[PDB]
């Protein structure tokens, strides 16, 4: 399933922060649910699998050191919600950071 790069959200029923927050319930996973929701994510109920309301992008297997906004930019860089909330400069930094993180050890 291709990522949504239009200015229109794929799941408008999940456009409000509060709506997204209800999807998690009791959340045992290593990444904060408030932080996930702020980054546009809602829970699917399949372990720690989340989806962005706007781009439709799915993310799974969260480690405690990982950041929702960073991961969002890493895997769904065409997301218009992401661009709205963070700006292109932030997004550029993240890409550069990760691409460089490769030629550090990898
Ligand atoms: Br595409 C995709 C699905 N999950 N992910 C990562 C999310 C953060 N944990 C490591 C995996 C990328
Ligand atoms: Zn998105």
């Amino acid at each position: 399933n291709f990522p949504n790069s239009t200015n229109l959200p794929r799941n408008p029923s999940m456009a409000d922060y509060e709506a997204r927050i209800f999807t998690f319930g009791t959340w045992i996973y290593s990444v904060n649910k408030e932080q996930l929701a702020r980054a546009g994510f809602y829970a699917l109920g399949e372990g720690d699998k989340v989806k962005c309301f706007h781009c439709g992008g799915g993310l799974t297997d969260w480690k405690p050191s990982e950041d929702p906004w960073e991961q969002h930019a890493k895997w769904y860089p065409g997301c218009k919600y992401l661009l709205e909330q963070k700006g292109q400069e932030y997004i550029n930094n993240i890409h550069l950071t990760h691409s460089l993180e490769e030629c550090l050890v990898r």
